[PDB]
């Protein structure tokens, strides 16, 4: 029942993504990471949301908006408003 409201794009080819991924996990933020490395249809979509690039730690919220390389603070403050929980 842990609702992961964040769709985070990840790969095994990682570095900078892991930084944010560690931050969000330590911040008790539930996220769902994508299969794009193996799952091609979603990989192409990364290129779409970044705009010709495929930046790893791209997060798409339940809001539909994507944040390419966000700060953990932003994510957490956006999470609390879009989920309407853990806000207070």
């Amino acid at each position: 029942m842990v609702t992961a409201a964040l769709t985070i794009y990840t790969t095994s080819w990682c570095g900078y993504c892991l930084r944010l991924k560690t931050a969000l996990t330590a911040n008790r933020i539930a996220y769902d990471e994508v299969d794009i490395e193996h799952n091609r249809a979603a990989a192409e979509f990364v290129g779409s949301v970044n705009g010709g690039n495929r930046t790893v730690p791209t997060v798409k919220f339940a809001d539909g908006s994507t944040l390419t390389n966000p700060s953990a603070d932003e994510v957490k403050a956006k999470l609390v408003k879009i989920a309407g929980l853990e806000h207070h």
